[PDB]
């Protein structure tokens, strides 16, 4: 176990107690833990290059000499889903995991021509919330938010 040395554009520098077969998502979840920034927001660089969630630290030949860029990113970078609805068809979806879940509320209500009140999302059994960012249900390139209905009777 030895100290890598992460610096954030723009703001602060710092140390994370890291290991060699240590992946970059792990060191993530450590920085989040430290400092309160979420997994999904951090551009971690080594050498200008952005470095892959499922890479091994030393495999990207870190070192205690090596310095990590950490960019907090206020805009996050774009990703595809799938929407399930509740007859069983997936359609595709663009979002952003910094925007809200209303955002992605309003874009499955334009397309199905539906009011938001007639339905919600839920990811893998947890409702998803409207106020709250897409990121912290932690959603995956072409994973499926499940479209539930609140339709009326009558």
């Amino acid at each position: 176990a030895w100290d890598l040395k992460v610096k954030m554009l723009g703001g602060n520098d710092f140390l994370v107690s890291v290991t060699n077969s240590m992946t970059v998502s792990e060191l993530k979840k450590q920085i989040a833990q430290k400092i309160g920034v979420p997994a999904f927001q951090q551009r971690l660089a080594h050498q200008t290059a952005v470095l892959q969630d499922g890479l091994t630290l030393s495999s990207l030949g870190l070192g205690p000499s090596s310095t990590v860029m950490l960019v907090v990113q206020n805009s996050s970078e774009p990703l595809s889903i799938l929407v399930r609805n509740e007859r069983g068809h997936s359609n595709i979806y663009e979002v952003f995991l910094t925007q809200t879940v209303d955002t992605l509320k309003k874009k499955v209500s334009q397309r199905e021509q539906v009011h938001e009140d007639q339905f919600w999302l839920s990811f893998e059994g947890r409702p998803m919330e409207d106020k709250e960012l897409l990121g912290e249900y932690g959603l995956k390139p072409q994973c499926t938010v499940i479209k539930h209905l609140r339709l009326r009777g009558g």
